[PDB]
């Protein structure tokens, strides 16, 4: 049931952990002196999410934080990602700071390492401040890398004494696609859209500002925090593997394009310091361009890399052809394919997106260590759903869940015994919690939450960490 997997099949000192965000598990939302993001501004509005549902109450994790840290100390983690609401600290994104914002996160911070857990902190996970995205156009403004900059000093100063393992953004990647290319998530923004934009060039200013942002947010830390607090800062960048469907060499090409576009868009920018050759071939002059002292900041900003690693596609490709661009995701010139000589790549868990298919995982980690000279990575996402409507018991009895983990966590530690150096592994999530557009329809916790009465219950799988991580 374990596989042979315990802490001793991982290298010394490995962290285990696990993960939510501030707007899918604290609610209190219009409470505790918080400003609106615009997340409360979307899921507010009839019809964007399912059910109508939103974030209001959530899992009220901001009332029960002392009950899930427990939960997580008496499952045997070492490590809690959890990420700081921007606007419960500053409500209006800039300006005047809410103390009651600040004393939640001082409180949930001082329980955890009281408990012996470490705060991984994540400064954003998709919640601007409303009050940013009107008076400035949020993330297509180049003033973002300032009040960016402004909002994590404070966070520093502020909590840099007691948190020592930062985040600055989470898959900015998906911020780029889902609110400017395909625009499905705020701002919904898109060549169609009624907010409107222009899928073709808003993804890659959009992006461009969150890596001038991170790299402003750290030189800041790095001049007037680490000396004192030896600390250390990272990003979170999504990577789902992407294998060429055949061996020939259009297939191959197209599987690579995938891959730059996808994680290279960031990791080439930070590791370094130029945005991938294809996408500079290809964009062209809709690609903004670094300054070089712009990518001399960029490079090397990045004291470890987040990956949220879920699943993994074929790849099929084609004659690389002169086209009229219309978007990010057209500009790959690249064809999706989830089977191979008549199988299915893996079975989907409840969300469409998400096939189950654990050699990706080791796909992803390889290819990292054998591409930007073996980084320190962190796999700070990995996970799998269950549908909604299900009982309690059925929820608790989660054998899919379990063997998606022992899976998973072999590839990754086949990636790790070939001299990938990955410094640690969170599971996504802790508790179910609310699930974007989905809303409560889908259910990524190893611990179930009954969002009628808010009582957690450990699931099975919840018991396999438990196991697996025993000291
Ligand atoms: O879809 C499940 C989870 C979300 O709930 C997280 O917020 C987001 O970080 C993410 N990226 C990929 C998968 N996921
Ligand atoms: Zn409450």
């Amino acid at each position: 049931w374990l596989g042979g997997l315990s802490r001793a099949a991982f290298p010394k000192r490995f962290v285990f952990g696990t993960v939510t965000s501030a707007y899918q598990v604290e609610g209190m939302a219009a409470s505790g002196g918080r400003g609106p993001s615009i997340w409360d501004a979307f899921a507010h509005t009839p019809g964007n999410v399912a059910g109508n549902q939103n974030g209001d109450v959530a899992t009220d994790q901001y009332h029960r934080y002392k009950e899930d840290v427990n939960l997580m100390k008496s499952l045997n983690f070492d490590a809690y990602r959890f990420s700081i609401s921007w606007s419960r600290i500053f409500p209006d994104g800039e300006g005047r700071v809410n103390q009651e914002g600040v004393a939640y996160y001082n409180n949930l911070i001082n329980y955890l390492l009281q408990k012996g857990i470490t705060p991984y902190v994540n400064l954003y996970h998709y919640d601007l401040p409303l009050a940013l995205e009107k008076k400035y156009g949020g993330w297509l403004n180049a003033k973002m890398a300032d009040l960016f900059t402004e909002y994590a000093d404070f966070c520093f100063k502020t909590f840099g004494n007691r948190v020592k393992h930062w985040f600055t953004f989470n898959e900015p990647r998906i911020v780029a696609l889902l609110g400017y290319d395909q625009g499905t998530n705020p701002p919904k923004r898109c060549t169609k859209c009624a907010a409107g934009g222009n899928s073709a060039t808003e993804p890659y200013i959009v992006a461009h500002n969150f890596l001038l942002s991170h790299a402003a947010a750290v030189a800041r830390y790095r001049t007037k925090y680490q000396a004192a607090q030896q600390g250390k800062v990272g990003i979170v960048l999504d990577f789902n593997w992407y294998e060429a469907l055949s061996n020939s060499t259009e297939d191959q090409a197209a599987a690579q394009r995938a891959r730059d576009f996808h994680i290279g868009w960031y990791l080439d920018p930070l590791i370094n310091g130029h945005y991938p050759q294809i996408m500079q071939d290809l964009v062209k002059d809709r690609l903004p361009k670094f300054t070089p002292e712009q990518a001399r900041l960029v490079k090397g900003s990045a004291d470890y890399i987040g990956i949220n690693q879920y699943t993994a596609s074929y790849m099929k490709g084609q004659q690389l052809m002169q086209q009229t661009p219309t978007s990010y995701s057209a500009d790959w010139q690249v064809t999706y394919v989830f089977a191979k000589n008549g199988k299915p790549i893996g079975p989907q868990a409840n969300s469409n997106w998400l096939y189950i298919v654990p050699w990706g995982m080791y796909g992803c980690v390889n290819y990292i260590k054998q591409k930007y000279g073996n980084p320190t990575v962190v796999i700070t996402e990995n996970g799998m759903d269950q549908p909604a409507n299900l009982s309690r018991d059925q929820y608790l009895r989660d054998t899919t869940r379990v063997h998606f983990y022992r899976s998973y966590l072999t590839q990754l530690k086949k990636a790790i015994d070939e001299g990938a150096n990955v410094a640690g592994y969170f599971a996504w999530s802790l508790l179910d919690n609310f699930e974007w557009l989905s809303g409560y329809t889908s259910k990524f916790g190893i611990v179930y939450v009954d969002f009628n009465t808010l009582e957690r219950h450990p699931k099975a799988s919840a018991y396999w960490f438990r196991d697996m991580l025993k000291h």
